[PDB]
C-alpha cells in the first residue's frame, strides 16, 4: 500500500525510496536512533543556523556540526534550517537586510562551512517562509533565495536548495499567495512542507500543495514534523491520532521523497530556547512502548532509505 515514488531527477533525490530523517539535536537524535535500531540510522540529520547571528556563531555552528557528523557513520546528510529572523517567532523578518548585503559576511561564513563539509546536504532557505512568526516579505525573500541558490551553483556547493512551506501552521495559504514567495523552478531543487497538527493531514490545502509540487516537477521533503498537541504518551491513542495519518500521507503521495521527524520533549526545549512550544506535548518515541514499537515497525518498510 506504499505507492511507488515518482522521480523528478532533482539534486540528491533518490530514484525509488524515501529518505529517513530525524532531529533536531545531537542527543535527541542518538536517543531516537537507539530506539528505532542502529540498522535504521537516518540518512538525514536536522540542524539550524540563523544567518543574522554573529559571524562567530556561524563558525561555531559549522564546527559543532562537523564534530557531530564525524562522530556518526559516514554518509549522513545534514538538513539545514537556514533562518534570517531578528527575534524568536516575533515576526522580525530580516530578509530585506539580507537582500541588501548587510549580512554578506555571515553568508560567506555559511558558504565556507558547506564547502569544508564537502558532502551532500540540504538547505531549507528561510524555512516556513510564509509563517507570520518569521515575518518575511515575498519580494525580498525571493531575492535572498535566488542569491543563495546562485552562490551554491557558482561555488559548486554540495547542497540542494529546499523551498519549505509552513503549511497548516501558516493556515495553508492559497497557491497564488504561495507563489508570491516562489523564486522559480530554476533556483529550487526540492519543495518542502512542515507537518505538525493532526488536523493538517485531512486539510485540502495539503493535497493541493502536493498537486502543485508535482506539476512544478519537484520532489517534496517533509522538512520538519512532530505530533504537535498529541505527543506519544497515550500509546495507541497517540499513534492513531497522528502517526497513523502521518505514515498514510507518506504512502499516498508519490512525490514525497524524504521525511524529517523531530524527537523532542517540546516543553523542555520551549523553556530552554524561549520559543512557544510549551503545549506541543512530548514527541520522544522512546518514552512510550506502543509508539516506539509501531514506529520501529514502519521503519522496516523497504521504501525507507536508512544509513
Ligand atoms: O530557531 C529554530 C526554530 O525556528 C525551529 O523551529 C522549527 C519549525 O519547524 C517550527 O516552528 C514553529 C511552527 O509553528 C509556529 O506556530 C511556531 O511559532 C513556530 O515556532 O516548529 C518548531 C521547530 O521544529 O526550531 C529549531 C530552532 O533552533
Amino acid at each position: 500500500e506504499t505507492k511507488p515514488r515518482f522521480n523528478y531527477n532533482a539534486k540528491y533525490e533518490p530514484q525509488t525510496g524515501i529518505y529517513h530523517g530525524a532531529g533536531q539535536d545531537k542527543n535527541g537524535f542518538q536517543d531516537y536512533v537507539n530506539a528505532v535500531g542502529q540498522d535504521k540510522m537516518p540518512a538525514i540529520y536536522m540542524t539550524y543556523v540563523n544567518i543574522t547571528a554573529p559571524v562567530k556563531r556561524i563558525e561555531s555552528w559549522g564546527k559543532d556540526l562537523k564534530h557531530v557528523l564525524d562522530s556518526l557513520p559516514k554518509g549522513i546528510m545534514p538538513q539545514i534550517g537556514l533562518a534570517f529572523t531578528g527575534g524568536k517567532d516575533t515576526g522580525a523578518g530580516l530578509d530585506k537586510e539580507v537582500a541588501n548585503g548587510k549580512y554578506n559576511a555571515q553568508l560567506e561564513a555559511f558558504y565556507k562551512v558547506l564547502l569544508d563539509l564537502d558532502r551532500p546536504s540540504f538547505t531549507r532557505i528561510g524555512y516556513e517562509f510564509e509563517g507570520d512568526w518569521n515575518g518575511y516579505s515575498p519580494e525580498s525573500f525571493k531575492k535572498v533565495f535566488i542569491t543563495i541558490s546562485k552562490a551554491f551553483e557558482e561555488k559548486n556547493i554540495k547542497s540542494a536548495t529546499v523551498w519549505c512551506s509552513g503549511g497548516g501552521s501558516a493556515n495553508f495559504i492559497g497557491l497564488e499567495k504561495l507563489m508570491a514567495y516562489y523564486p522559480g523552478n530554476e533556483y529550487v531543487d526540492w519543495w518542502g512542507i512542515d507537518v505538525f497538527s493532526p488536523e493538517e493531514f485531512s486539510n485540502i490545502g495539503l493535497k493541493n500543495f502536493f498537486d502543485t509540487a508535482h506539476t512544478h516537477k519537484k520532489p517534496v521533503m517533509i522538512g520538519a514534523s512532530t505530533p504537535r498537541y498529541v505527543g506519544v504518551l497515550d500509546g495507541e491513542i497517540s499513534w492513531n491520532k497522528w502517526f497513523k495519518p502521518f505514515f498514510e500521507m507518506l504512502n499516498d503521495n508519490p512525490g514525497i521523497k524524504a521525511f524529517c521527524y523531530i524527537n523532542w520533549d517540546w516543553e523542555y526545549w520551549s523553556n530552554k530556547n524561549g520559543f512557544p512550544w510549551h503545549d506541543w506535548k512530548d514527541a520522544r518515541i522512546e518514552k512510550n512502548p506502543f509508539v516506539l514499537e509501531a514506529y520501529k515497525t514502519e521503519m522496516e518498510n523497504p521504501i525507507f532509505i536508512h544509513l
